[PDB]
């Protein structure tokens, strides 16, 4: 109930909400169907429209007008945008020559610099470049401002997980927005973009940017804006908010558009109705900055123009069907389009058995535009499993098609030529961040980064402390004039043992064997020394990884590598590597084909052994410094130590192999020499972090020994590749993935075929950023370099993408 009767007569888009079943005059009013009787006549005038005329100015003032061009208006803080420009000879904000702003030019009783958030829906990347010519003050943003060529949205690259991921800093399978339409089972009740149900607060977990200014004393505007107010009048709201008294005025707003994503969905990114949206845009953009110009806050404020995804061709003749595969497809809820996620229809079905969906999907058509996952299965850099609303079976959609259950439910719902979701590393879903401001650098372009990263930005851009998040704070201190955070790396919590020889062959019974009893004062020191860590600067380029959890470990130095063992887990928790552009790739001798060597520094009860994996006859094992990149043949014999072997699936060697056997070297030749830094991952709960061993569901059969669900490495080198990895004096270069450690290559439609035709391919989906691995596995890589450490943790957060230009 809403008591309507009541007035907004001086409440005009009130900042504090009135409870029902009191009427309501703020901006999101309309969306409960709570405004005052008067809202419309007080609230939403229209009167004259928009903008001052010759005529207009000097006018006497008549309240009804939409805005004013009477000599009060300044005094009043409700001047049409265009006023000064009109009656009093001034310019366009867009037709002034950028200048430099080196400190916040501010009027007195400002207590810092505003910060004006200007969201944008479906702005794709590209329109930043395809578009400049129709949005003037857009470019004169970017070109003067700090800008980045695409911001990369968050999986599913829909708008409800985006615009509240930019609020929170928080990936979507921790904030709970998990896609525009859920199910939350626990509730038993389910979220649309329709209706009331995505109004309760039980929904929307972390704690947005609005909340965190509140609770620490910074006033907020208020965010939400119902569809119905127009732009106009959004902006002339945030202008009028702008000129409250100190004590009054907010320190942080937001303007949001549904534009260009409600003409994009119709009309196609690049469809020629797409222009004028487009130039709307823009001038809604110039309403705000000649505003802030009249009240000389336009070098005061900051502004940030950000996008929540961008826009990819979609038609309705691009779309798959699950009846096409399923015989069973009355039995499952599939929620369509972009993405799919699929779970049982009733709940009260016994007979529902994911692994027969799961296998009825998998690679049944030659051009199938669609695969399915288990979602623990799906690339960790999505970071989509880890939440009770995301459905166990996921169907990650190729770009421009649908997925659907039946026929009927396309035409019975061509319309539509875009959309969205696909995966976030695809081009067309990446969109657009500018900053313009004091805070910001001035004519500075940085890096494409992540919509993770802004929350920590916003809170800095404040002074705010952000709430826990998933954004790395420091990565983007580069965009900033001042207002920088500056971290101190994570303190390490274990210390390595450094063991020396301690056991005789005897003492093991591991039973392994290997054909190594080919027998020089020369020599013998050399191999001691190495042993003792005499190569250790060649393969430990930048420090060894830290460890930030309790347990018990040994680093462990050979010729051609070096790695920190766990003695719980046992096997390496990394082992580092380089690889110069030079170096020689050789087989593994036949002699030596089932070799494994006891580690005669480490105990015979720390070690693994070769029976558990005889006798586990889904299970083999590899190894994490290549036999291939030996060295020396001499050398070679190191790579055989029990110490350096991991289980692996035979189906997960084939991809192994080829990595260690082919693409190491290929990528020291084109990057002139890499670091490698390889190891496991346990995440069996899919939470994204490193587990305990109680949390370990898989072993080798009968032994101790854990299976990782992942396998990852880090690959880096210099960025400017004329100098080699091992002697690079400036910025580094870097790409990691994690692999699924899997029995099976199901994912790859192709792998019956060589390699070279698949295991590149796979390893391009699994792409991961180095930050992605330090959450799984708590190490702290990159700890001695010459680099400043926010450099260092932009180089951390970096994804390599493989996307073309
Ligand atoms: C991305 O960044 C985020 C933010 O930093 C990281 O997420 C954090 O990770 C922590 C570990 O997973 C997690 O810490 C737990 O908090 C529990 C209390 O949580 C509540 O309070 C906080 C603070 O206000 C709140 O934010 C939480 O919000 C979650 O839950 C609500 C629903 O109530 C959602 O609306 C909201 O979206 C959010 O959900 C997300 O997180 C939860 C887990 O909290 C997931 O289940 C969801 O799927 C979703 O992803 C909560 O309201 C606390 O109880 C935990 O403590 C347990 O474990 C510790 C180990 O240290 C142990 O000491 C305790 O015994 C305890 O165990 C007991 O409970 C067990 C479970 O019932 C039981 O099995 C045991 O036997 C014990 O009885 C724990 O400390 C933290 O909550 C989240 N925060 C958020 C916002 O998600 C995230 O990891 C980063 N991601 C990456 C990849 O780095
Ligand atoms: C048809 N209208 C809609 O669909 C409203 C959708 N919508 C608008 C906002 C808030 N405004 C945009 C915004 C978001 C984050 C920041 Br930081 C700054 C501005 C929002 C937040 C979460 C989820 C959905 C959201
Ligand atoms: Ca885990
Ligand atoms: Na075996
Ligand atoms: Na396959
Ligand atoms: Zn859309």
């Amino acid at each position: 109930w809403t008591a309507t009767s009541g007035s907004c007569k001086g409440r005009c888009f009130e900042l504090q909400e009135v409870g029902p079943p009191d009427c309501r005059c703020d901006n999101l009013c309309k969306s409960y169907s709570s405004c005052c009787h008067d809202f419309d006549e007080l609230c939403l005038k229209t009167a004259r429209g928009w903008e001052c005329t010759k005529d207009r100015c000097g006018e006497v003032r008549n309240e009804e007008n939409a805005c004013h061009c009477s000599e009060d208006c300044l005094s009043r803080g409700d001047c049409c945008t265009n006023y000064q420009v009109v009656c009093k000879g001034e310019s366009h904000w867009v037709d002034d020559d950028c200048e430099e702003i080196k400190v916040p030019e501010c009027p007195a009783g400002f207590v810092r610099p505003p910060l004006i958030i200007f969201s944008v829906d479906g702005f794709r990347a590209s329109y930043m470049k395809k578009g400049s010519k129709v949005m003037p003050n857009i470019e004169k943003l970017r070109s003067c401002g700090t800008h980045a060529p695409y911001m990369r949205p968050v999986y599913p690259t829909k708008t409800f997980p985006n615009l509240y991921t930019l609020a929170t800093g928080l990936y979507p399978e921790s904030h709970g927005i998990v896609g525009n339409s859920m199910y939350d089972p626990v509730f038993d009740a389910s979220f649309h973009l329709r209706g009331r149900e995505k109004f309760n607060h039980r929904w929307w977990g972390g704690q947005p940017l609005w909340i965190t200014a509140t609770k620490q004393g910074v006033r907020a505007g208020t965010f939400f804006w119902s569809v119905s107010i127009p732009h106009e009048r959004r902006i002339l709201t945030i202008l009028q908010w702008l000129s409250l008294p100190d004590n009054e005025r907010p320190s942080v707003y937001a303007f949001y558009s549904e534009q260009p994503d409600f003409s994009g969905h119709k009309y196609g990114p690049f469809g020629p109705e797409m222009t004028n949206p487009l130039r709307e845009i823009d001038k809604t953009v110039g309403q705000l900055m000649d505003g802030l110009k009249q009240l000389r806050l336009h070098r005061c404020v900051n502004v940030i123009f950000v996008g929540d995804h961008g826009m990819e061709d979609v038609t309705c003749d691009r779309t798959e069907f699950l009846s096409n595969y399923l015989t069973n497809v009355d039995d499952i809820t599939l929620v369509p389009g972009t993405l799919g996620r699929i779970r049982a229809k009733s709940i009260n079905n016994s007979k529902y058995d994911p692994k027969t969906i799961i296998a009825a999907l998998t690679c049944k058509k030659p051009d199938q535009h669609f695969k399915p996952y288990m979602k623990q299965h799906l690339p960790k850099r999505l970071h989509y499993a880890n939440n009770r609303r995301i459905e166990d079976i996921h169907l990650l959609v190729d770009r421009r098609w649908h997925v659907a259950r039946k026929p009927l439910d396309v035409y019975k719902k061509c319309f539509f030529q875009g959309d969205h979701g696909f995966d976030n590393k695809v081009n067309s879903m990446q969109t657009v961040f500018v900053g313009y401001g004091p805070t910001f650098k001035y004519r500075t372009k940085v890096p494409p980064f992540e919509n993770i990263e802004l929350y920590n930005v916003m809170c800095d851009l404040l002074g705010l402390k952000p709430a826990p998040n998933n954004g790395t704070h420091g990565s983007l201190n580069h965009l900033l004039r001042t207002n920088t955070f500056r971290p101190t790396m994570p303190d390490e919590v274990s210390r390595p043992n450094y063991p020396g020889i301690m056991y005789l062959q005897s003492e093991f019974d591991l039973g392994c064997t290997c054909d190594d009893k080919v027998e020089n004062k020369l020599e013998e020191l050399n191999k001691r020394l190495h042993t003792k860590g005499s190569t250790k600067e060649r393969h430990l380029l930048y420090g060894r990884p830290a460890v930030l959890y309790r347990t018990s470990y040994d680093i462990l130095y050979h010729t051609d590598f070096e790695s920190g063992y766990s003695e719980i887990f046992l096997m390496p928790l990394w082992t580092s590597y380089t690889i110069s552009k030079q170096a020689e790739v050789s087989s593994i001798p036949e002699h030596l084909t089932n070799c494994v060597r006891p580690d005669v520094r480490v105990s015979p009860g720390f070690s693994q052994n070769c029976l558990a994996y005889k006798n586990d006859k889904q299970m083999s094992y590899g190894f994490l410094f290549p036999p291939y990149l030996s060295s020396s043949p001499e050398a070679k014999y190191d790579a055989f130590l029990v110490t350096n072997m991991v289980p692996m699936y035979p189906a997960f060697k084939r991809v192994w192999a080829y990595f260690q056997r082919v693409l190491v070297k290929k990528y020291a030749s084109e990057r002139n020499g890499v670091n490698v830094i390889s190891g496991p991952i346990f995440d069996y709960n899919y939470d994204g972090l490193r587990d305990t061993e109680d949390e370990i569901k898989q072993y080798v059969e009968g032994s101790s020994i854990p299976v990782p669900t992942h396998y990852y490495s880090i690959i880096t080198s210099c960025l400017d590749f004329t100098q080699p990895a091992d002697k690079c004096d400036g910025p580094l270069s870097v790409s990691s993935f994690i692999l699924p450690h899997r029995p099976d290559n199901d994912e790859s439609c192709n792998s019956s075929e060589d390699e070279s035709k698949w295991v590149e391919e796979l390893m391009k989906m699994h792409t991961a950023r180095v930050r992605d691995i330090e959450h799984l596995t708590g190490l702290d890589f990159y700890r001695k370099t010459s680099r400043s450490y926010s450099e260092i943790l932009t180089l951390k957060t970096y994804l390599h993408t493989y996307e073309s230009e």
